[PDB]
């Protein structure tokens, strides 16, 4: 696949943007969860399924029972990776331009993380859309976080509902979404 465009996705925490503490989020927002699959794995083409880029400690918290994602190419970086296919749903790579080489019959590409990976790759500009969900609490402060994302947010544009909508195809997106004491919505910005 040739400089395709590829989206992040991510749920943060506002104001600081905090999406994580001692490596796992510091929330379970079900709701939120199912957002994340429904939009990672849905395509509209034919043959094809979506691709999804994480660090390699990211993959190695998740179960090995439970990986790799299923209904997904699931590629994953390391700086000590030869870019090498596993099977057909994994790819081992240590650069985003070189995995996406390796690759055939992709509709999207989402980046899922973790932070290092967010916060080296928002400057890559093969990444032209993020799909954030802005998370609120009535006391942010209350709530541990280790790591926070370092985006440039003064040169990217929120866009209107209807365009995350045009983007997302069929998913329901509901509205100011609460689950405990967090309430959510879902996002999409691109480029200045
Ligand atoms: N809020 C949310 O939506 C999400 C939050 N997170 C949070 O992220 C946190 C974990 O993040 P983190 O520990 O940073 O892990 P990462 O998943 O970002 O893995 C970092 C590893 O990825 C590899 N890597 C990183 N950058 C590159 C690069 N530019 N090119 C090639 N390889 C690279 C390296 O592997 P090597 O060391 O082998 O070279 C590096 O050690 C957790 O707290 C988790 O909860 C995760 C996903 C979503
Ligand atoms: C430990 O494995 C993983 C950890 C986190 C992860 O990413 C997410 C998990 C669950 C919900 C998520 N929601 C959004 N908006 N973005 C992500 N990247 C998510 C995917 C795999």
């Amino acid at each position: 696949m040739l400089k395709p465009n590829v989206a992040i996705i991510v749920a943060a925490l506002k104001p600081a943007l905090g999406i994580g503490y001692k490596g796992k989020m510091p929330w379970r927002l079900r709701k939120e969860i199912r957002y994340f699959k429904d939009v990672t794995t849905r395509t509209t083409k034919p043959n094809t399924r979506n691709a999804v880029i994480m660090g390699r400690k990211t993959w190695e918290s998740i179960p090995q029972k439970f990986r790799p994602l299923p209904d997904r190419l699931n590629i994953i970086l390391s700086r000590s990776y030869e870019n090498e296919i596993i099977d057909d749903n994994i790819i081992h790579a240590s650069s985003i331009e070189s995995s996406l080489n390796l690759v055939s019959d992709v509709e999207r590409v989402f980046i899922i993380g973790g932070a290092e990976i967010y916060n080296e790759l928002i400057n890559n500009s093969l990444v032209s859309h993020l799909l954030i969900t802005e998370i609120e609490h009535p006391s942010p402060e209350s709530i541990e976080m280790d790591t926070f994302l370092k985006f440039p947010l003064e040169s990217w544009t929120k866009q209107p509902k209807s365009e995350l909508q045009k983007f997302v195809g069929d998913t329901v997106l509901e509205d100011d979404i609460k689950e405990g004491d967090f309430t959510y919505n879902y996002t999409l910005w691109t480029r200045k």
